[PDB]
């Protein structure tokens, strides 16, 4: 796998900022959100050329090891071999993240914990940075 | 008990960089860095005012679930209620550990391990930012 945090204790309203390097041979990279890896409130998933998937980003949740119901956003801000970095917080209603240019996508609360403990990366993307604001 | 991440694949020359909150009533906080929390190259213990030590940074070593000889350091660059940034590196000899008033001590690498996967922590310290270099 690629970085893996737990313990977060990232609380409603809290902001996690997440700094990484697309590899420029990148096909897709993962951004796991949640209380541990089966059970994921946000399982973020940029697919540049991946599983019949091009320039889509599909986000996902995983409940007691079973995937949700995956949900496909339009614009994909991501660019191979590059730098890229992610905010992300969450209320009882929905997931938002946002990136600093302005875009900014909302995925639907699935799992309702009070806190984001979990968070791994996987695929082309090499963390750089992990901050709590 | 505090925030712990894994896979971190640190290589000799990386820069792992730390940055958190001292609680205002800061007795210490650990900082631990290995394989896992049975194998850890370097135990970073800050002690302001616990196990009947004052301004004292304890190192060690964990092999195999065992503690290594401990060493002790004399600068105590931390104040709580403050922000503290630490950063660490290592080679096959030593681990390097900057302090943030600019010192720098060695802790002498006794696992020999070809990456450091793992890190640790725990007590009177909040992390804002976790970063590799
Ligand atoms: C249903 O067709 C394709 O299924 C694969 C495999 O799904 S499964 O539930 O993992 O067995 C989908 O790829 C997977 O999607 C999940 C998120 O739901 C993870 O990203 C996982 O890493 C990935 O392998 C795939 O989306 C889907 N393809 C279509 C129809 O677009
Ligand atoms: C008399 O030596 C003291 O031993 C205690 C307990 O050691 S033990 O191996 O757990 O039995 C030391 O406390 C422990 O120190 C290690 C690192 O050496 C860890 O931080 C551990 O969390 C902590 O409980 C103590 O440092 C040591 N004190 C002195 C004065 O040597």
């Amino acid at each position: 796998c690629g970085l893996v945090a737990s313990n977060l204790n990232l609380k409603p309203g809290e902001c996690l900022r997440v700094r990484g390097e697309v590899a420029p041979d990148a096909k897709s990279f993962v951004l796991n959100l949640g209380k541990d890896s089966n059970n994921l409130c946000l399982h973020f998933n940029p697919r540049f050329n991946a599983h019949g998937d091009a320039n889509t980003i599909v986000c996902n949740s995983k409940d007691g090891g079973a995937w949700g119901t995956e949900q496909r956003e339009a614009v994909f801000p991501f660019q191979p071999g590059s730098v890229a970095e992610v905010c992300i917080t969450f209320d009882q209603a929905n997931l938002t993240v946002k990136l600093p240019d302005g875009y900014e996508f909302k995925f639907p609360n699935r799992l309702n914990l009070e806190a984001i403990n979990y968070m791994a990366a996987d695929g082309d993307f090499k963390i750089k940075c992990v901050a709590f604001d």
